[PDB]
């Protein structure tokens, strides 16, 4: 035996152990666009009840035609990073719409919301800074936090009394500057972080407030700028990270939001700008596209928040575990992995698309069903959802 | 003067502090697609001279229009990642493609090399096993590196010798697995990693060996499939990562190819694939035409080779210290900063576009010009672009 092939034993071992635990993932092969409704290369159609497509812009025409118009006057790559020559106008036209609609001063693009909270703490941080995060914050912040020399600090999951545990541990500790940092609306559970109580909290100990905005950009607050719109703290936060890639056309891109000086160290020293790709034309045009949609007519949001209001009634009658008021992310708690597993193909069967939660995407014990809304689905599909979640749900003894 | 302020003076400071230096970046807005030539939104048109398009495929018609037909037939945005409703039948079928055009048993994609780099080393290997790189890898892969937990040693640029003295303290220092990680062709000086004498080092050892094959893709190698076919290891390579938005295409995305298990074990445990977007429809679709171009004839890599070679003596006979031929990549070193700036603008205003190289991009005292070649320019260009170079070279003191 070699090394190498010892290593390959090694990783065949590993990928044998995570499916005796019932914790391997089997992909799903889509064979059509995006939408409320979709078919597997099976030629089945389905309810897709799973996506990051809050609002359905991920398949809309004008969106689509965005990009299309986009690829004519603007090429389909641009094989460059920012300072080089992938520099558009659309990229600057769209970081100036970015900032009026989320109310900062400036906004840098990335790649991905991965890359922006990967590039963000590295370069505004020190060794003397402290950064102090919700324990639930989303892997790209963890490892963003993990690349920046920064000092480190754990607050329960929207624990406001923890989180002033945390700011005078830090503080005690000798922290320079401090930034607080949390998911807007959390991946996983759907809450929503208590931003105006971390504003006050912020003030009063000096830190900065930032926040990662993907579940939230499009549809929280009454005008869908934000989980910060909803809570009363529009224009007061410090750092917004977010993603282009789920309401907001769902195709590839994040962004970094802030006040000038800090976009403008970014683009500086930020290392995922430096050294990676350039979002892409038709993706930046289509961008500016969904942002006419949102600031004509609140209509998609107010339909999402509706139908939301509708399927989680929908599931408390039928004795799921939902909160049942509005929240996008309906998470379904099932504990077991091997249940989640069974519910997502049974619903399958029975025409509804859902994926089971698992370990190392949530926390063993903890598996899952994250439903999620979107404003493209009418009532006959809902009620239709709901049919398939009561029957599969009492066939294996949820309800 | 509170915290929060004081920590935005700091920014500023260091803004001015970069400017003073002559390190601010300043970009250009380009206003029409990527190609052999561009205009800013100043009107002038210009030689480009410092994009990634090496085969010109950025805004190549037949892959602009398989963009076009990819938004018609498979939309627009997934608005997931990929083990829940972000696999269409398009991604695997450019994950078999991919795996075949690089001698590897399967792909995974992500949304960026930049990711896939991030994603390799934590997911593969553990405390107890070594990661070898060469001193000037990409940032990409320190920073992968950094985000697992692996003993890393580092060997001098391109020096088998102090890979081989890696090699033995890795062994002596215990290392389970060695996984030895290497730019194919490197990012800031065009030189080829030696994969010949790196396979067989490897192999006394029973070490890995992966490669970053960003800037090789499409265009190293006779038949274009990489720097591992270029030094003749094609189907010996035991990782490849390599990005689709330099040679491929230019939008988006990237990829990591290896055996099944390794793959396997990226789609069931690697960050960035968990929890980033999956690839826009439209790119997925013009890679797979974009294999198509390459796998049909070897043309474009056969003129970028010309190119490159009239080029690269082109300014060694104009007193360039640039050296030999065929390197796409032509680094012309100036130092100073400021000296780099100035060449760049100078070379504007005398119609080719690049753009100067300073730190963090290269090291202190190290700046540059990254002359780029593209299989896009006809001679008249590339003579016009000699012509800029020896006037700006010679007015500058260069030569
Ligand atoms: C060696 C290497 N690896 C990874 C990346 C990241 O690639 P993506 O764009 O796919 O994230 C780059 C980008 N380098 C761009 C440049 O040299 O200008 C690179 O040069
Ligand atoms: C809070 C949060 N932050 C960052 C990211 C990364 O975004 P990009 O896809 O732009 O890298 C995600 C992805 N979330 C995927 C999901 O919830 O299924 C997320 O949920």
């Amino acid at each position: 035996m070699s090394n190498a092939e010892a290593f390959y034993a090694s990783i065949r071992t590993e990928l044998e152990s995570i499916r005796a635990a019932g914790l391997f993932k089997n992909e799903r092969v889509i064979a059509t666009p995006q939408g409320a409704r979709v078919r597997t290369t099976d030629g089945r159609e389905v309810i897709n009840l799973c996506a990051n497509n809050y609002l359905g812009l991920s398949s809309h025409p004008q969106v689509i035609e965005a990009a299309h118009e986009a690829l004519r006057t603007h090429g389909f790559g641009l094989s460059s990073v920012r300072f080089i020559c992938g520099t558009q106008d659309l990229h600057k036209t769209l970081e100036a719409r970015l900032s009026a609609f989320l109310g900062t001063e400036d906004t840098i693009l990335y790649g991905s919301a991965f890359d922006a909270n990967g590039g963000l703490f590295e370069t505004l941080l020190g060794a003397e800074d402290a950064v102090i995060s919700d324990a639930l914050n989303h892997a790209s912040i963890i490892d963003g936090v993990r690349l920046s020399k920064a000092r480190r600090y754990r607050y329960q999951h929207n624990d406001m009394d923890d989180l002033r545990v945390q700011l005078e541990q830090a503080r005690a500790d000798g922290a320079r500057y401090t930034l607080v940092f949390s998911d807007g609306v959390f991946s996983m559970d759907g809450t929503v972080a208590r931003l105006d109580e971390m504003r006050a909290i912020c003030d009063e100990y000096g830190a900065l407030l930032g926040i990662d905005e993907c579940h939230a950009t499009g549809f929280m607050g009454q005008r869908g700028r934000g989980t910060h719109e909803a809570r009363g703290v529009f224009g007061k936060i410090d750092i917004i990270t977010g993603t282009l890639g789920a309401a907001l056309g769902g195709a590839s891109g994040g962004f970094t939001s802030a006040r000038k000086e800090v976009v403008a160290l970014l683009r500086q020293r930020s290392r995922p700008y430096l050294f990676s790709n350039t979002v892409a034309p038709a993706i930046v045009g289509a961008s500016i596209a969904v942002l006419d949609i949102l600031e004509a007519s609140t209509e998609l949001r107010d339909r999402l928040e509706g139908n939301t209001r509708f399927f989680r009634a929908g599931l408390d009658r039928l004795g799921f575990d939902v909160k049942a008021g509005d929240h996008p992310i309906i998470p379904i708690m099932v504990y077991d992995a091997d249940k989640a597993q069974q519910l997502a193909q049974r619903l399958l069967e029975l025409g509804v698309y859902v994926v089971g939660f698992f370990y190392p995407v949530v926390p063993k014990g903890q598996a899952r069903i994250r439903v999620q809304m979107s404003a493209l689905h009418d009532e006959a599909a809902l009620q239709a959802a709901l049919d398939a979640f009561g029957q599969a749900g009492r066939e294996l003894g949820l309800i």
